[PDB]
C-alpha cells in the first residue's frame, strides 16, 4: 500500500540521519570509507564481508535496510570486523578496538531515545507480510 511505502520512506529518513551524525563524529573517521586494499592488501584475506558508513549509506538508498534490526546487523558488522582485524594489545590495535566498540554503543543509544518500538514493530510486521 501507498501508507506502507510511506513507513519505509520515513525509516530510510530516520536511518540517513543517524549515520550522518555518526559519519560527523572525529572519533569514528576510520569507519567512513572503505579499507584501502592498496595501503592494507591483506584484510580481504582476513575479512570476509567489509563495511563502513559510506557502504550504508548507499545501501539506505538501495532500499536494503526495511527494519532498524537489519540496519543494526551492518553497524555490528563494522565493529565486529575492526575487533577481528585488530586483536593485539599494542595502543594502535587498542584505539580501533575502543572507537569499534564506541561506534557501536552510540549507534544502540541514538536509536534507544530516538526509535519509537512501534514504529519497529509496524516495519517489522509489514516486511514479514512480504
Ligand atoms: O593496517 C592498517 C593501516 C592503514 C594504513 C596503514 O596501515 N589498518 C588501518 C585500517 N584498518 C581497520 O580495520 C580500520 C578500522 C577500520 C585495518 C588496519
Ligand atoms: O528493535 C530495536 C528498537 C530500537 C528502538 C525500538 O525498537 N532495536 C534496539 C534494541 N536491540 C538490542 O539488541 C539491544 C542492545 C541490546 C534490538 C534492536
Amino acid at each position: 500500500s501507498m501508507q506502507e511505502e510511506d513507513t519505509f520512506r520515513e525509516l530510510r529518513i530516520f536511518l540517513r540521519n543517524v549515520t550522518h551524525r555518526l559519519a560527523i563524529d572525529k572519533r569514528f573517521r576510520v569507519f567512513t570509507k572503505p579499507v584501502d586494499p592498496d595501503e592494507v592488501p591483506d584484510y580481504r584475506t582476513v575479512i570476509k564481508e567489509p563495511m563502513d558508513l559510506s557502504s550504508v549509506i548507499s545501501k539506505i538508498d538501495l532500499h536494503k535496510y526495511l527494519t532498524v534490526k537489519d540496519y543494526l546487523r551492518d553497524i555490528d558488522l563494522i565493529c565486529s570486523n575492526a575487533l577481528e582485524y585488530n586483536p593485539d594489545r599494542d595502543p594502535g590495535d587498542r584505539l580501533i578496538r575502543h572507537r569499534a566498540c564506541a561506534l557501536r554503543d552510540t549507534a544502540y543509544a541514538i536509536i534507544k531515545e530516538e526509535l519509537d518500538e512501534d514504529f519497529e514493530q509496524l516495519c517489522e510486521e509489514i516486511q514479514e507480510s512480504r
